């Protein structure tokens, strides 16, 4: 059970989907960290009594510290940049925060069959992928009781909730799932009594059943 929740890079599309289902389906007390938030985000989403705004980057440490004081788990929309995940890691560090749930890029690690891979890393900058690896790296190097969640290709589809958790070394043939049954997974682990599972483990996103060579329309 979490009370106070921060989300890093608040304006992404899962992250302001999580905002939602938060508020609609729970007490917590949401803490939004990023750029321009007030003005990216919109206000059936922080006009909320348990919603506060703060804006900053990553390279401002007192406004990431502020953000993340008392949080009792954070939650990370976004694992694109090495530099970014070492302050994000510091700012936990100096504030005493120990939970945290991360969202990565499926594939970095060979997991995917041969086609879907190919496809995977044809549609993908060079640059993304690198920044990727570099951010899964520095959290896994950490000390913090993260669970890292490798997602497959997002699509859009409030009917497609369906998910399934793909273990760390396991082959992973889903080409696809939707951010909403990645906004259910996330709030299922959230409300996992036993958190052993999900305790410094990375575990892949798909959605069954979509062992395609590469997304659908
Ligand atoms: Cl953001
Ligand atoms: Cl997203």
């Amino acid at each position: 059970m979490y009370k106070y929740i921060t989300i890093l890079g608040a304006a992404g599309q899962i992250a302001q989907k999580l905002t939602a289902t938060l508020l609609t389906y729970t007490d917590m007390h949401i803490t939004l960290y990023g750029r321009q938030l007030k003005t990216r985000i919109p206000p059936e989403i922080i006009d909320h009594e348990r919603v506060t705004v703060i804006e900053g980057s990553f390279q401002n440490p007192g406004k990431l510290e502020q953000a993340v004081t008392n949080a009792e788990v954070v939650f990370v929309g976004a694992m694109e940049s090495g530099s970014d995940m070492a302050s994000i890691v510091k700012a936990l560090s100096r504030k005493n925060i120990r939970r945290v749930i991360g969202v990565s890029m499926a594939g970095l690690s060979g997991e995917f069959p041969v086609a879907l891979e190919k496809w995977t890393f044809d549609n993908l900058p060079i640059s993304y992928v690198q920044g990727e690896r570099q951010a899964r790296n520095v959290l896994r190097e950490s000390n913090l009781n993260y669970t890292i969640l490798r997602l497959t290709w997002l699509y859009n589809d409030p009917e497609k909730t369906d998910y399934e958790l793909i273990p760390e070394g396991a082959q992973f043939n889903d080409a696809q799932v939707s951010r909403e049954a990645v906004v259910k997974a996330i709030f299922d682990i959230l409300h996992a009594a036993d958190e052993t599972p999900f305790h410094r483990t990375s575990i892949g996103v798909g959605e069954p059943g979509t062992h395609y060579d590469k997304p659908s329309f």
